[PDB]
């Protein structure tokens, strides 16, 4: 049903699907086994900022996370992504809990897609930037239990009055327009993401993470995709 | 039934409808009796280009429209658009004819818009801009006879095979996209939109003009707005 | 000698050179003595944010400053700066101390300047945005007492290790590059800055203030200019 | 004495130093000598743009050269800057002519630069645009037989008053402020250089090229490297 490509800010070890034995950042084409990961050290409480590169040149995607005074972590991986997902996507912020649990807050997010063609000077361009969301974000399309407007923040997954997150759930944020990534006469298609967010939990083992997606424009969770799925997969094949 | 505002290219003269004498450049708050106008020395087949600006501190909307090697032609009009639209509009670009014609050409369209709110550094932002539409604009709502693809550009209004402009046309096309125009934190808000177009007419008194309006989202075409309603007005109240 | 044209966030009141008796915010053209003011609450050891806009079509300087969690200051003056500056310019900010004193940090600056002639698509644009300042940034002139790299920070008047402001210090910041303001084919010109300060002084009556401002490319700090002059003019005339 | 990166769009074979038997584009690490180099249709007369791109996490320096209704050229290497540059330096434009010549028009010319480091948030960035170029451009260094305001263009090497251009010139023009390249906290530093231009020669032979470089801040033309060298190296080895 759905193609999705995305970078998974990934929490909790589910070692028997693949994961490491740790937190780690992983790049996923079309499945929730990575493809490629590499070990983040995820604190807990603090506010972090992830950036996600692109362009149809080097076919290579990337992606940094880092924390205030800690070094960063980043992984890459060699990828067409033309020969993967439609010309027209939409672009998103997914998350999910299980049976271990943690607010997955988005504090802001920019995206900046371009695409130059041949004819002298013609770029096609799409930027958006929310460094504050509110209540009605009509440009947004929030699936499952996403929240916008508590303290002006993105509330992936539910988190009760008390600031307390909610387990077995699963939200999802899209941004309203389809974004145009291919067309015949261009010559270079690139895009750049950037999202701070704060991971809190009350325990010991947080899960199940936070992901940044491009999707066919009409993707929706896929049933049972709360936990180890975060909202993208429908099974862990 | 719409909220519009807009800045018209008026080609043809309705002097019954209160348009000056002479092709001019209006501002059009909820009728299409202009507020303010300015003539235009209009060139018939010449590529121009029309830059419109607001920002609410000022609340001043203002356009430019020149060509090439001439003199540029301005108009402004004091104007709270809080007080005229709804918080969250969509933009567009509308033109017609009626039994006289003129091809509507549109080569490229940005936009810009920014609300900066009182949180230090909380900047919202939205930019698009098209340099060549393909046939298939997921990002466009094409309504009435505008269409996409021919020559990479924007149809307006309908154009015969053999490059003719068709009488009695009407066409829109709207960013997909809602735009944010007002919040109750923001300390300043504008928008920056930028087209460049060519009118061209096989007769000597083209007709009728292209509009960049700013809408309620759920804007349609009035039924009966070809010629001098610019396909924006139900009336020439 | 220098031409000065300055948005100023005046700290203590001079009412004998002009100042209402309040802390304010004022638009100042070639004098101190400020062609407009407006009444400014500002608040002791807070980060507040001052956006400055300007356009050549309407010709109103305005100025909006805001603390997180409080109403803003807004000023706006008519004045068309073409008959006021050269069309290359300099723009920096300056800061002053004298008996009284206070800190004058800069933590972030941008600036957006704009050309749009009249050949279709010509437009000329210079950017520059720093949220963090090195030890050595090569790309500012750093006048007077003014320092970076503390804390990422701008310092522009002097501040003793541990972290206490001094009396009668005046720096400048000016970035590198002169601004090409004005064209013969320029149909707008705009700019746009923004930049987020903090000011703390131990004392009941901070002085002096900071100012955004726009000079002759080689303008430097007017001898004596500490205290009510701001490090930007040589008199209080 | 300088260290030079750049991207050379090379007009003319010259064999004995390693040029392929074609025009080609290549990527020149300190040496004339490519170090990785594309089969380049060059066509005389028609206007050209360029594309390079190029980010510290993927550490590959590409250039997409191509020209309107015609398939691109595009070459990539895998260089770390950062071990080959300082973290300040100067971008520019580089042409030549020797025995053979052609003439080295710039119509327009946009570079952005970013570093984003790991406080969150903490993006500094520096962009330029020129779409038009003036008699007396501030902001450019010219150097060499480079001049601005011929027809609103940048003319790199000598064209005589009929239009004809000159052998044995050789001009630079290089942005007036330095460029932050890396600084210790930063996660990613990343650049996007695009130049249109336009070469043409009366003869069959047109020589010798045009360069994007990055440079010492202080370079300047070495003596003699007109022709082959493209005013960019002392010697060719
Ligand atoms: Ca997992
Ligand atoms: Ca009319
Ligand atoms: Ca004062
Ligand atoms: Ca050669
Ligand atoms: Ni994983
Ligand atoms: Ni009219
Ligand atoms: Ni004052
Ligand atoms: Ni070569």
């Amino acid at each position: 049903a759905d193609t999705i490509v995305a970078v998974e800010l990934d929490t909790y070890p589910n070692t028997d699907i693949g994961d490491p034995s740790y937190p780690h950042i992983g790049i996923d084409i079309k499945s929730v086994r990575s493809k490629k990961t590499a070990k983040w050290n995820m604190q807990n409480g603090k506010v972090g900022t992830a950036h996600i590169i692109y362009n149809s040149v080097d076919k290579r995607l990337s992606a940094v996370v880092s924390y205030p005074n800690a070094d960063s972590a980043t992984v890459s991986y060699d990828v067409d992504l033309d020969n993967v997902l439609p010309e027209w996507v939409r672009v998103g912020l997914s998350a999910s809990t299980g049976l271990y649990k943690e607010t997955n807050t988005i504090l802001s997010w920019s995206f900046t897609s371009k695409l130059k063609s041949n004819s002298t000077h013609e770029t096609n361009a799409l930027h958006f930037m929310f460094n504050q969301f509110s209540k009605d974000q009509k440009d947004l399309i929030l699936q499952g239990d996403a929240t916008t407007g508590t303290d002006g923040n993105l509330e992936l997954t539910r988190v009760s009055s008390n600031g307390s997150p909610q387990g077995s759930s699963v939200g999802r944020a899209l941004f309203y327009a389809p974004v145009h990534i291919w067309e015949s006469s261009a010559v270079v298609a690139s895009f750049e993401a950037t999202f701070t967010f704060l991971i809190k939990s009350p325990d010991s083992h947080p899960a199940d993470g936070i992901a940044f997606f491009i999707s066919n424009i009409d993707s929706s969770i896929p049933s049972g995709s709360t936990g180890r799925l975060l909202g993208l997969f429908p099974d862990a094949n």
